[PDB]
């Protein structure tokens, strides 16, 4: 037992990290097969970032201008291209450590692990959720750009995120591995509105089931509710509306604990209306939303 | 910016995990050089766990009874020995993936990453603190025994913990890599008292400095205190007494933020006496104690 914000083992991703330098800018790249993926802003200078003309900036660059180092070995760049906000540098050597992988575009509310990297070297790993407003609340300093988010299904790494920037509010924005930003963000040093965020209701419910599985049951009550009544409370407290698809995904957890999803919704309703009353749930004094129902099942069963 | 409960990249440890089977019991082992380290309770049966006579149980075992598999390859066991609560199985092959490593016995209040493993395969990674009462609040199911805790200094992995058991209270107990339990715990299915735990004061203070560095400053006040006055509040709220060694270790963070350690102690004093008043600090509604001053500096600087 016990419930922790667990990240995937980062080994398969560590083996893909490289350092990419262009002129005087250095960030992280992801070396998979014979391609190195990195944020296209690696081609900018400090004066370029207000509104870079990336097509023009990339034209002044040749394959030899992109310095790619994997640890101590230098990769030979034989091709370069921009796809959306990422640069794809073709190298003459396939990464011997390339795991089985996929590029996926995650949905808001889904989770993933981030391997924070600086100068091509891994510093740490943490579990993130893609917020409903398409930002992530990460830990990223200067040089962390090009660090990636991923999930691992047995031996397959599904890369879902690449870090590009920090908004003036301290939240993080980035792209999928095809270079498309999540949310309305653009890769320029401009003030950008992150949309109104909401709490991931299905995840808070999944976490309440994890709490019941692990012994924390104080919040369980003698009440039930309906999807419509619960959604009136969710709207008031800036929670995502709960749908039947969300109820269906909570099926396994409802089955294991024997607590109907709507009864758990009534517990959540009372927690939203009354607060925690100085108590904790799974060591937290607030309602956690960065564990999906899948994460809860995986952690509570022992999937490797 | 941003502050997260970050674990070390687990790659160097993943490469050491093996599955150890003895009779019908299977748990995880750590393969370093030509030695596989695992909890000695791998030699027990269900009827043995009330009070195992490990010396007698190990005598009925031969090298061929210890089945060690690293992924799909079978290791050949050429020696076996018990050192405290760990078994050391000498194998005929040095692990090609053995990183630079040390065995260290961590101090209470210090942190480390745990690579939870099942059947020799890594499931996830999380950051833990060794509680002042020598337990850890982990996430460990049946089969997780033999999973290890570690820190990484550049290329050197300092292994500090091996998981052995879950106390009836849901907290976790284990040993250093020489097989000595942290705390008064013994490897038997007996009800065992975990000592009175306390909050790691120096870590909560280190985390308050991380909050100030990252923008959360609401808790800063116009007050100061003394070590003696603060310690009267710490005693009341079951916080570890703050010493000059702790003040000294907070030196760098005090220097960076320009907030004297005793002024931060007065902020902590007011937070202890008044609570959070429905507010949060670094996304938490309680006082976090599982980040050391070293962890804060590392995360806030970008050490890889
Ligand atoms: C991710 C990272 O380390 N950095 C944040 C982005 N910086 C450039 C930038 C500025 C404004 C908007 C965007 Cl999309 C990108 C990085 C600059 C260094 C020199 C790599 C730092
Ligand atoms: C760590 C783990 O997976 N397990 C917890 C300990 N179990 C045996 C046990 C019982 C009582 C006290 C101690 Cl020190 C150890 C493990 C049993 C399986 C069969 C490995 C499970």
């Amino acid at each position: 037992s016990g419930f922790r914000k667990m990240a995937f083992p980062s080994g398969k991703v560590e083996g893909c990290m490289v350092q990419v330098t262009c002129g005087t800018t250095t960030l992280n790249g992801l070396w998979l097969d014979d391609v190195v993926y990195c944020p296209r802003h690696v081609i900018c200078t400090s004066e370029d970032m207000l509104n870079p003309n990336y097509e023009d900036l990339l034209i002044r660059k040749s394959n030899h201008n992109f310095l790619v180092q994997a640890g101590n070995v230098q990769l030979r760049v034989i091709g370069h291209s921009m796809q959306n906000c990422v640069l794809k540098l073709k190298v003459d050597t396939a990464n011997p450590k390339t795991p089985k992988y996929k590029f996926v575009r995650i949905q808001p509310g889904q989770t993933f692990s981030v391997l924070a990297c600086y100068n091509g070297s891994p510093s740490g790993v943490y579990q993130c959720a893609m917020r409903p407003n398409f930002t992530i609340k990460g830990s990223f300093l200067n040089g962390s750009c090009g660090s990636v988010g991923f999930n691992i299904d047995y031996d397959c790494v599904s890369f879902c995120y690449m870090h590009h920037m920090e908004l003036p509010t301290g939240v993080h924005a980035g792209t999928d591995l095809e270079g498309n930003f999540y949310g309305p963000f653009v890769d320029r040093q401009t003030a950008q509105a992150a949309g109104t965020d909401t709490t991931i209701t299905v995840n808070v419910l999944a976490w309440l089931y994890a709490a019941v599985i692990n012994g924390d049951r104080w919040f369980l009550n003698r009440f039930t509710t309906t999807l419509n009544d619960f959604n009136l409370v969710a709207m008031k407290y800036n929670y995502e509306p709960l749908t039947q698809d969300h109820v269906d995904i909570l099926g396994p957890l409802s089955a294991q604990t024997g607590i109907a999803v709507l009864d758990m919704c009534a517990s959540l309703k009372e927690l939203l209306q009354n607060g925690m009353n100085g108590r904790t749930i799974l060591g937290s004094a607030l309602l956690e939303d960065e564990f999906t129902p899948f994460d809860v099942v995986r952690q509570c069963s022992g999937v490797t």
